[PDB]
């Protein structure tokens, strides 16, 4: 079947560029864990012709993994090979010759954007009750970096499908990296959380760059609320009809008119009425120079 | 939605979490005036988490639709659902000992344990009986033209009097036409419980449920061990194709092992049917 073919292709030595010798990989602490998959920190010796040990993250399956897990991981590997951008997580390679399949990716010292934000406070060698302080300028900065990454992906004819604050990684110098390409595809029951999905994805199962834009609007909302939970107290099952009848999230606190207007436009019912990612970057670039 | 199954939300009180995984959760609950029982009845409630995808929603709805049609002493009882004024809540039977996997693993550290009268005291006779109750439930399920697809010790619940209840019907499918269920895309059943033709061919029949039953059997007689110990899921493709199967575990009889092996025949025709699995277990029991 399609998976046994990919598995077998993967387990052969066909891509010497991406194969990393297993003996050169030393696995450390767990960075995150779900039921069937795990991410650990690691050091990699002589990775990609680099001197000494490079700090990396390793993605791997757990023992109760289903074929849909195996598929997601292999599919991410195949997408990340074709991709190169400062705001997209970097793939270093894979170990396919010695035990479990391991994906080796760039290590993001702050972890997920969602985590980063909830540990922060909004403002206008000591110590504080919060990890850091963030201005609207930082938040606009974060959104712009993601929109750049997304513009690159849309130009590459790739639909991410799972855009959300938990899938953006925060690297050294607070650089945003789009991550989790398990569900991406080159442009039936979906595995994207309902609350981030575009109306046409929910009703017609259609996924395009414009449905990525809708998801981007939910992420913006997540950013300006510093890690809020979208549609709080509304059951995911109730959301279809609220959206169909034209309900949207209200303007959050500490959110400006111009910022909220951009969110709303991302959530237009007709995908043609939504901004493209270039328009989005433009809006953020303008906000920035204008303080 | 359905008159015979819709239950008044105000009559349902939710308690502690009994289990939660990726985007779904089970809570202990109590229901007032349930199916005309006086007073409160202790129940369990299955529901979605905030980050649910359409797949999880469709799975909860499909489990509801299946449990509506099936009634058997060894299949989890559905009481009803709250599906109107908010979140979808599935109301099912509460099983006091929890999952079979959990129950058997507990018997490793909780006396009297496995002995080779008390609820916690287990002999091989008790284990054969557990397997048999499950097989009778599966036999009925197969007669009702269903494939469970996700038969495993984690999906069997242990109720009052140590009765087995097949549960977790989210993935089960109708096979009235063709006697097979096939989908184009990848399944969500753990690789290690999947039949060889489910793995390579995306085909699910009662005979792939039989394969899964063999793995469950192995789980039972190892008292909740993990299948293909230390083998990566990805290695199962080549390993099953080349003819490797799990080894005979320690407190397993030759007849019991012969039954498992039969469940793991490459050719699905050569596997026993659930009716014949039940007969084999009946004979094992009475010859002791
Ligand atoms: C299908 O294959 C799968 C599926 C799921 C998984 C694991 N799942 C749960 C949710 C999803 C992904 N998960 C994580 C966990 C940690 C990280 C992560 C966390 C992290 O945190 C750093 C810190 C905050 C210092 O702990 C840094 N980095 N750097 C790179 C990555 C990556 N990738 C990370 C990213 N995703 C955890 C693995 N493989
Ligand atoms: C898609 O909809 C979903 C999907 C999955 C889930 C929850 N998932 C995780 C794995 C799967 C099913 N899960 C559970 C959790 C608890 C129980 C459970 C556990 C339980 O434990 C009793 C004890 C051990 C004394 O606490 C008793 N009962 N009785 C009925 C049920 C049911 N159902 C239970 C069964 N399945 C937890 C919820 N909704």
């Amino acid at each position: 079947g399609p998976l046994s073919l990919s598995v077998d292709a993967f387990k052969i030595l066909e891509d010497p560029k991406w194969e990393f010798p297993r003996k050169n990989l030393v696995l450390g602490k767990t960075l995150g864990e779900g039921e069937f998959g795990k991410v650990v920190k690691a050091t990699a010796f002589h990775l990609k012709g680099r001197a000494g040990y490079t700090t990396v993250a390793v993605k791997m399956l757990k023992e109760n993994a289903s074929p849909s897990e195996l598929r997601d991981l292999l599919s991410e590997f195949n997408v990340l090979k074709q991709v190169n951008h400062p705001h997209v997580i970097k793939l270093y390679g894979a170990c396919s010759q010695d035990g479990p399949l391991l994906l080796i990716v760039e290590y993001a010292k702050y972890g997920s954007l969602r985590g980063f934000l909830r540990e922060s406070r909004k403002v206008g060698s000591l110590d504080h009750p919060d990890e850091r302080a963030l201005t609207m300028g930082d938040l606009i900065s974060f959104a712009w970096q993601i929109s750049q990454g997304m513009q690159y992906l849309a130009e590459m004819k790739l639909v991410h499908r799972d855009l959300a604050a938990r899938n953006i990684l925060v690297a050294e110098g607070r650089k945003m990296k789009i991550s989790d390409f398990g569900l991406s595809r080159d442009v039936s029951q979906g595995r994207i959380p309902v609350k981030w999905m575009a109306i046409e994805s929910l009703f017609d199962h259609i996924y395009t760059t414009q449905s990525d834009v809708w998801s981007f609007g939910v992420l913006l909302w997540e950013i300006v609320t510093l890690g809020g939970n979208p549609y709080p107290g509304i059951p995911p099952e109730r959301l279809f009809n609220l959206l169909k009848t034209g309900h949207r999230m209200e303007r959050p606190d500490n959110c400006s008119e111009e910022m909220y207007r951009l969110m709303l436009q991302c959530w237009k019912q007709e995908p043609d009425k939504r901004p493209v990612f270039a328009d989005i970057s433009k809006d953020l670039e303008k906000m920035m120079v204008k303080r």
